[PDB]
């Protein structure tokens, strides 16, 4: 059911520091090569009053290149699919938590996402929009408690020139008990490839590849 080319559709709804929004997206990629692009639009509550960059990693692990000998748990979860839940703790006390459902219908991946951001300082780089995308990330993947966990430190580049840091923990759970992998790493790079002024229209590109640790 996972072809060498696959599209996806995404609906995200959320709030950050009280500001409500919805985003719709359509994307496409090559799941066995670890590569994907997407076009996204803010459909309600745009222009966003905070950094797009805190949303970009919430907006697709079906598209991770896996060697032969690492069970690709997330592809094997389809057509039913998988749920994930995440928390990002940012250095200045900001917090993002995400709940997500992924499935496959009519030959395309369907993503349904709920995002809540809170406690970001008003004078911070997130509410002031002073960020400049993510550095490459390596996610520590390991089985625990019948689910696949991931942990990562992410570094958001700052326009003034430093970095702004977040510690991340996610639980990924297939809807049927398909084969969990052993411990490994997933190397990411995510790039914003286009945005309009106010970031109500945004394109992204991501590559991700798994490897033994
Ligand atoms: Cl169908």
């Amino acid at each position: 059911v996972i072809k060498e080319f696959m599209r996806f559709k995404e609906h995200m709804e959320g709030s950050v520091n009280g500001h409500e929004f919805e985003i719709e997206g359509e994307g496409e990629g090559r799941p066995y090569e670890g590569t994907q692009t997407a076009r996204l639009k803010v459909t309600k509550g745009g222009p966003l009053p905070f950094a797009w960059d805190i949303l970009s990693p919430q907006i697709s692990k079906a598209y991770v290149k896996h060697p032969a000998d690492i069970p690709d748990y997330l592809k094997l979860s389809f057509p039913e699919g998988f749920k994930w839940e995440r928390v990002m703790n940012f250095e200045d006390g900001g917090v993002v938590t995400v709940t997500q459902d992924s499935s496959l219908q009519d030959g395309e991946f369907i993503y349904k996402v709920k995002v809540r951001g809170t406690n970001f300082p008003s004078d911070g780089p997130v509410m002031q929009k002073k960020t400049m995308g993510w550095e490459a990330s390596s996610e520590r993947m390991y089985p625990e408690d019948g689910a696949l966990k991931g942990e990562m430190k992410m570094r958001l580049r700052l326009k003034d020139g430093g970095h702004y840091d977040a510690e991340v923990k996610t639980t990924y759970m297939a809807k049927k008990p398909v084969q969990l992998p052993g411990a490994y790493k997933a190397d990411y790079k995510l790039d914003i490839t286009s945005h309009n002024e106010d970031y109500t229209i945004v394109e992204q590109y991501e590559r991700c590849e798994g490897r033994h640790s």
